[PDB]
DNA sequence: GTCTGCATTCCTC
DNA sequence: GAGGAATGCAGAC
């Protein structure tokens, strides 16, 4: 037997990586269960024809935060031992189990999110710095999603990357040898027949297939390079996909991409280089000091780097001497030692970012920008970073002190710190009147960032965590009503650190589903789970889930709430739909009813038996929950003991078919008991 | 209170 | 209208 762990955000994140497996691999024998309380794990006996193999993997939901907050050992130490300096987090972290030790095989992120601006560099920061590990770095995104109006929840044009973001994946591969790829799954609003963006998409884009092959090619330790390169040739398609789609005057063209990709031309040597300029866009309502002045200065010396607006361009040697003379001029910078230390005869990549709310809150797309600038020109070029956003006054205080401080509490400053030879400030203070200059030689900082790895130690996670939390209580309640409970189904799913999953409904044989989910409605809230019974009353259950790690933490008026969430949405037409024999995902056609559905609500928490029937009574009236779901470990044997505590007849006919049907032929129920 | 994970919306060319 | 810039949220530290 081999055994691999697989640890993740939450369980719906592990359950992918499984879900892709399953899909390739037709097992012959499945047995479900846990290894401990908050461990679940599948257990899988499959073929290759004559050649058996038995294989168990280990489920690890939600990593650490601090160093030993939930388990006892951090995962993510494994990264930072070969290199991973920045504390960006992946989706997923797939390991092997050999001599006593975690060894990991790969690093997953899953993305849904609209591809829109800075959102596509936002989680930059983990291909880059997993990616110079030595681990393979697998990025999947949804392609495509549209954007909605919120106002009538109708369609917007559609978003994509910027053909620079697909390339940098390629080019960081190249420049450390390792595998940091970028793959496309069909999402369900592809509709190439009614959208005219995507008349000139090749279809052999998508790697579904791609990436279960890549995935249990590397479970078997088997040779990847043919699977690498396919998954490769599919990113690089994805570029030509993109820069053949923009205008060529402000833009690379294909032709220069492939020009790079073969090695023809490093990205900052390419013959083309200043057919078009950097030319940075500021909102007016971003602008302070000598912010807009520093903007024309870059504008007049600047060449564009893939892209005339993205936030980055390069100041070749040959123009930087009179580019440091005119910001000298403009700051009034005089220091001899500063100003040969800016002209060293080198290109220089000026990379400016706002970086700052106006409450002084960090930019989460800003922590990707220095990342891209080196996934495409490798980490050893010179970086010149100019940030104009607010700071709060402490932030200032440190970079006065001791910017390394600030570095390593701030993930934003962490990815200033790390990768810019110079950091440039023209920042508005909060409480202050003017703005602050600032001009920081990192050089020999930086240097010793990149070569910064944590003590070298063997890692193997005790599948104890210190405590059971809200993603213990989202694991098990995701158990019961997807593997337990028959005829049952996972329309909704949002665990703590959870994607934007979406809304799913089967009614007459098709499945209808909402995209792009608004947290904001005005009597609703999001639901955690949204579970479908269809053969227990004439009429199809949706039972919305909210889970919580106690039970005073319940908000008033939730399971009001959650009901109103799901009427909210069946105001609107579905986002798609499909035949459950067809499988083929359309634009939705019919609108949906609540009244065709019963609609209850849930609350789900842990509690160690210090509820009365008394307290059950005020929760309920607090909540207006139909159902209270308490849950318990029991750690000497391990079982998750369940209590069932229904509001109405309603709720007790749902309890009853629950404790009735509570037998699987997969599922290990023995690790349950179900009190009632 | 702030982390950093999750996003959609705003504004300039 | 194209496409980056700019904005806020949440559970557990
Ligand atoms: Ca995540
Ligand atoms: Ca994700
Ligand atoms: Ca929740």
């Amino acid at each position: 037997m081999n055994v691999f762990r697989i640890h993740g955000d939450n369980i719906i994140e592990c359950e992918r990586v499984i879900d892709l497996i399953l899909s390739k691999i037709n097992p012959q024998k499945v047995k479900r269960g846990f290894i401990s309380l908050s461990c679940p794990f599948i257990e899988i006996i499959f073929k290759e024809g004559h050649d058996y193999f038995h294989w168990r993997f280990d489920m690890f939901p939600g990593f650490n935060k601090n160093t030993n907050d939930r388990w006892n050992s951090n995962i993510l130490d494994l990264l930072s031992q070969k290199g991973s300096f920045l504390y960006e987090t992946p989706d997923v972290i797939i390991t092997s189990l050999n001599n006593g030790k975690e060894e990991i095989l790969m690093a997953i992120e899953f993305c849904s999110a609209l591809q829109a601006g800075n959102q596509a560099w936002q989680r930059s920061g983990r291909a880059y710095s997993v990616g110079r590990t030595g681990y393979p770095y697998i990025y999947i995104v949804d392609f495509v999603k549209y954007e909605l109006n919120n106002s009538d929840r109708s369609r917007k044009n559609l978003r994509f990357p910027n053909p620079a973001i697909p390339y940098s994946y390629i080019s960081h591969s190249k420049n450390t040898g390792n595998f940091i790829v970028q793959a496309y799954f069909r999402g369900e609003e592809y509709q190439p027949k009614y959208d005219k963006k995507l008349k000139f998409f090749d279809e052999t884009i998508f790697a579904e297939d791609d990436i279960a092959d890549y995935i249990i090619a590397k479970l078997q330790h088997r040779d990847t390079s043919n699977i690498e390169q396919l998954l490769i040739n599919k990113n690089l398609k994805m570029v030509e996909f993109l820069s053949k789609n923009t205008k060529n005057d402000n833009n690379f063209t294909y032709s220069e991409w492939e020009s790079i990709y073969n090695g023809t031309y490093r990205i900052t040597n390419l013959p083309s280089l200043g057919r078009f300029k950097f030319r940075k866009k500021i909102a007016e309502k971003s602008l302070s000091g000598k912010v807009k002045e520093f903007n024309n200065i870059v504008q007049r010396y600047s060449v564009g780097l893939a892209s005339s607006d993205l936030p980055f361009g390069v100041i070749r040697k040959e123009s930087r001497n009179d580019f440091i003379n005119d910001v000298c001029k403009l700051y009034n910078i005089n220091d001899m030692k500063i100003i040969k230390e800016l002209k060293e005869d080198a290109d220089l990549i000026v990379c400016m970012l706002k970086g700052f709310k106006p409450r002084g809150d960090d930019n989460r797309p800003d922590r990707g920008a220095l990342p891209l600038v080196a996934m495409l020109a490798g980490e050893n070029a010179q970086i010149f970073t100019f940030i104009y956003g607010p700071l709060i006054k402490g932030a200032i205080n440190l970079i006065d002190q001791d910017i390394n401080k600030l570095a390593k509490r701030n993930g934003l400053w962490k990815s200033f710190v790390s990768l810019s030879d110079f950091i440039v400030l023209d920042c508005p203070i909060i409480g202050e009147s003017y703005n602050e200059f600032r001009l920081i030689i990192n050089k020999n900082n930086k240097e010793s960032i990149l070569r910064k790895t944590s003590k070298q130690q063997n890692i193997l996670v005790d599948p104890t965590p210190n405590h059971y939390q809200e993603n213990d209580v989202d694991t098990v309640i995701y158990s019961i009503f997807k593997y337990i409970v028959p005829n049952c189904f996972s329309g909704m799913c949002n665990p703590p650190g959870g994607d934007w999953s979406g809304l799913s409904i089967i009614r007459n044989g098709h499945e209808f589903r909402w995209l792009s989910l608004p947290r904001v409605s005005e009597n609703g809230k999001r639901p955690d789970h949204v579970i479908q019974i269809l053969d227990l009353f004439e009429k199809p259950l949706l039972l919305s889930i909210e889970s919580k790690e106690k039970p005073n933490d319940l908000e008033p008026k939730i399971g009001v709430q959650l009901i109103k969430y799901i009427e909210y949405l069946f105001d609107f037409t579905p986002s798609v739909q499909r035949k459950i024999a067809g499988g083929n995902w359309e634009f939705g056609n019919k609108s949906l009813v609540p009244n065709d559905f019963i609609l209850l609500s849930a609350g789900a928490f842990i509690d160690y038996d210090n509820l009365t029937e008394n307290d059950y009574e005020k929760i309920f009236e607090v909540t207006g929950c139909d159902l209270l779901i308490a849950i318990k470990n029991q750690n000497n044997p391990q079982k998750w003991v369940i209590k069932f505590k229904p509001k109405n007849t309603i709720a007790e006919k749902l309890v009853n078919y629950i404790k009735l049907n509570f037998k699987s032929n997969i599922f290990d129920t023995g690790f349950f008991h179900i009190e009632g």
